[PDB]
């Protein structure tokens, strides 16, 4: 059973909710999702599962690390939701199937529980110092570089408190003169025109041990910026 949740409206992913999740947020492209699952064939045979394993299955959504039907279905899930999805071969393992466990031209059924998702780690260190959650994907591939003139609209939060709200036109490489933390200016360079995102900064990529008295930011503060990259001229 299930409703058609395929973009093409071709009945290739069908979804039943078994248990409603909580909150409103759902995974976006780039986010790291943590799931438990089991897969059956139309004859009832279990072919794969994660529950035998001591850990949860995790992957980046939208980057093609899972089958197409999973990318589609999970973007419709809330944290704590358990759903059943029925996947036509077009959106699964196709005509070849998957040599041993999965037969040719198979329609697959998964039980999937969404446990947790956090944002894309933009750091080269992979130290979690700059995390991005996308709110709206931008328009086209161009990303700002050193010397690019950007127009942005920003809101900085320290816990629930708003400390900085500004719309600004500035040059990438000059943001340090405008009370913008390194980590935010860095992240701006990973955004596409039109993009709206939340950027989470650890103290090191923010204002560090010193903090910023003029914004009432204490030492060792994690910060959250809601930001729009509205436009930019490059080099």
């Amino acid at each position: 059973e299930g409703v058609d949740i395929s973009p093409k409206q071709d009945e290739g992913v069908l979804k039943v909710i078994k248990r409603e999740g909580t909150g409103t947020e759902m995974p976006m492209i780039g986010d790291r999702v943590f799931v438990h699952y089991t897969g059956w064939l139309l004859d009832g045979t279990k072919f794969d599962s994660s529950l035998d394993r001591k850990d949860k299955f995790s992957f980046d959504l939208g980057k093609g690390e899972v089958i197409k039907a999973w990318d589609i279905a999970i973007a419709t899930m809330k944290v704590g939701e358990v759903c059943h999805i029925t996947c036509k071969p077009e959106y699964a393992y196709g005509s070849a199937g998957s040599p041993p466990k999965i037969p040719p031209n198979a329609t697959l059924v998964f039980e999937v529980e969404l446990f947790e998702f956090k944002g894309e780690d933009l750091t080269e260190e992979e130290d979690g110092g700059i995390i991005r959650r996308i709110q709206t994907r931008g328009e086209g591939y161009a990303k700002p570089n050193e010397g690019a003139i950007v127009e942005v609209a920003l809101e900085g939060y320290y816990k629930d408190k708003l400390f900085d709200q500004r719309e600004l036109r500035f040059e990438i490489g000059e943001g340090e003169n405008l009370d913008l933390p390194y980590g935010l200016e860095r992240a701006i360079q990973r955004m596409e025109k039109g993009e709206h995102s939340i950027v989470y900064l650890k103290p090191s990529y923010a204002f560090g041990s010193v903090g910023k008295e003029k914004f009432q930011i204490p030492p060792n503060a994690e910060l959250k910026y809601e930001l729009h990259l509205k436009s930019f001229e490059k080099a």
